[PDB]
């Protein structure tokens, strides 16, 4: 039994991370800075008697700083307020940023704000070309449509072009601003990797930023990263004693990706159990993903998939001897688990996460048949498979686990297959349809997603390309539909879902793997977020 050859590149990381001791000092000292400067900040958003434009502004800046989850209440009080106000008496930048912090709160504020914005056509004012701030709100704004915001089709296009025009001649740090918001959007954009960005390149090098708001997003900042680094190196160490390097070496060796992918799903300091456990999950599932892909026979894929499903240890005989290494320690995990949440009592409700792992394999076994036979099937049904293999339906179920306050019930309707999971698994399929798919028309692969696509509806690899964008966009307004109140989970279990549809757009920029090649793209985040401190 010969294999395709291993073709990944290695780990750029080696051991780097492997052990980081915190130095209590510095840790001590950023924290007591901190929780005066918390207060100050605190008193700033109670102050009395600000403009709109003000609080907007202030609320804004604190979000983009990074420390808006030191301020939760507070800042939803005011949004709430202003929400309940109504007030249709500003100009296009105070009316698209109230517009756009109000929808990603899920205040459901109407599009008609921007009515007087446009002629009898909506389409926007020309005549507000030459006003690059109201501009570059908009564009913001332009991010959060759902399906009920037709009054924006234009918004994007029009603040685009204008922006574009204007950029060169831009002051700074405006102009930098500018050109990274044209390249990637805050909505969608990954929180932590924004806020490095922000805090760095822009706010930073304001003539006007205010001293206090710096110093704590630097600090806050550079504390959390403490954390971050200390999580990383523990799940660092325990890749290590997988050793899936030597004895998987069939396997991508992306441990560190994984866990800037739970960065992205929750850097808050009370999910750090939940990243630890997602993370363990997301690289796991990865070495399932390279079995399927790059390495096991069908005849061996069976027995795997079926010992899966059984998800017992009796099974491993069964199995070939480099299955048995990811096997047991599948099951391994899950005990792990079981007992981490031993204590809280919530044991049980690992067997959902367990479920899906289930469903998850089920469907790679499904995908390589199809691949074997050389079947193309019809988009529908190749959709019906390939939604699980995206594993996101799986990672959000296991983002829940470590979360504290994560009930039953919002397990049952993360079951139940809601819109807005939905639709961020969806995101994650066009967009990795798309990125590799000159990948893998030269692997052999006559079982791809565009190749589905085209075969299909009669259309060229263009077309086809367009029509998985397109549903990436109405998914994108399903899950801003589905943030807005009444809404069916608390927020905090929205959150990661629209996290996991972000970090999808962020790895893949530009149409490139940037997992498999995380060398142009994810490096320099991972540098920016979990390497270098920002210096004071
Ligand atoms: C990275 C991987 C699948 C993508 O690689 P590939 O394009 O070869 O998959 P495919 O066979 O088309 O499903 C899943 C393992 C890593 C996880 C959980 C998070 N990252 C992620 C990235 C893209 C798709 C799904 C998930
Ligand atoms: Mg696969
Ligand atoms: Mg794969
Ligand atoms: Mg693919």
């Amino acid at each position: 039994i010969v294999r395709p050859v291993a073709d990944f590149s290695p780990s750029l990381w080696g051991d780097q991370f492997l052990s980081f001791s915190i130095k209590n000092q510095v840790a001590e000292k950023y924290a007591k800075e901190i929780e005066a400067l918390k207060e100050q900040t605190r008193n700033m958003l109670l102050a009395t008697g600000m403009k709109l434009a003000d609080t907007l502004n202030l609320i804004d800046t604190i979000e983009r700083l990074g420390i808006s989850y030191h301020f939760e209440k507070e800042i939803d009080d005011i949004l709430d307020q202003i929400y309940n106000q109504n007030s249709n008496c500003n100009d296009l930048c105070t009316s698209a940023l109230q517009f756009r912090l109000l929808r990603q709160h899920g205040f459901n504020i109407s599009p008609e704000i921007f009515s007087k914005f446009q002629d009898e056509n909506g389409k926007f004012k020309e005549s507000l070309a030459s006003d690059v701030l109201g501009l570059l709100n908009l564009y913001e704004a332009s991010h959060v449509r759902t399906h009920a915001d037709d009054i924006l089709e234009d918004a994007l296009a029009f603040s685009t072009i204008h922006l574009e025009s204007a950029a060169p001649h831009l002051k700074s740090p405006l102009r930098e601003q500018v050109t990274h918001a044209l390249e990637q959007c805050l909505h969608k954009g990954v929180p932590r990797v924004e806020t490095r960005f922000f805090i760095s390149s822009i706010y930073d090098k304001e003539q006007s930023k205010n001293n206090v708001l710096l110093r704590f997003a630097k600090l806050d900042f550079n504390l959390l990263q403490m954390l971050h680094k200390q999580e990383l190196a523990q799940v660092s160490r325990w890749w290590k004693d997988l050793d899936f390097v030597t004895t998987l070496p069939y396997a991508r060796d992306r441990v560190v990706e994984c866990y800037f992918w739970a960065l992205g799903v929750y850097f808050e300091p009370q999910y750090s159990q939940a990243r630890v456990m997602l993370v363990k999950t997301i690289s796991m599932i990865s070495i399932v993903d390279d079995t399927f892909d790059a390495y096991g026979t069908v005849k061996e894929l069976e027995a795997y998939t079926d010992a899966i499903q059984r998800w017992d240890i009796n099974e491993i005989d069964r199995l070939p001897d480099y299955m048995k290494i990811s096997y047991k320690a599948i099951l391994d995990l899950y005990k792990d688990y079981e007992k981490e949440l031993s204590s809280a009592g919530r044991s049980h409700i690992v067997c959902h996460a367990i479920e899906r792992m289930k469903e998850v394999v089920r469907n790679y076994n499904v995908e390589s048949t199809w691949f074997i036979e050389g079947y193309t099937p019809p988009v529908s049904e190749y959709l019906s498979n390939a939604l699980a293999t995206t594993t996101y339906y799986y990672l959000a179920t296991t983002s829940y686990l470590g979360m504290k306050s994560a009930t039953e019930q919002d397990f049952e309707w993360l079951s139940k297959n809601p819109k807005i999971l939905e639709a961020s698994v969806i995101i994650c399929r066009v967009i990795d349809d798309t990125a590799t798919y000159e990948v893998e028309k030269s692997r052999g692969q006559i079982a791809t997603g565009i190749e589905c696509c085209m075969r299909d509806y009669g259309i060229s690899t263009k077309e086809a390309m367009a029509k998985f964008q397109n549903m990436a966009e109405t998914a994108w307004k399903d899950i801003n539909e589905g943030l807005l109140r009444p809404t069916p989970v608390s927020t905090e279990f929205l959150t990661p879902i629209l996290n996991l549809a972000r970090i999808v757009e962020v790895t893949y920029i530009h149409n490139l793997d940037g997992y498999t090649h995380p060398e142009k793209v994810l490096k320099p985040h991972i540098i920016n977020l979990l390497v270098d401190s920002i210096k004071i």
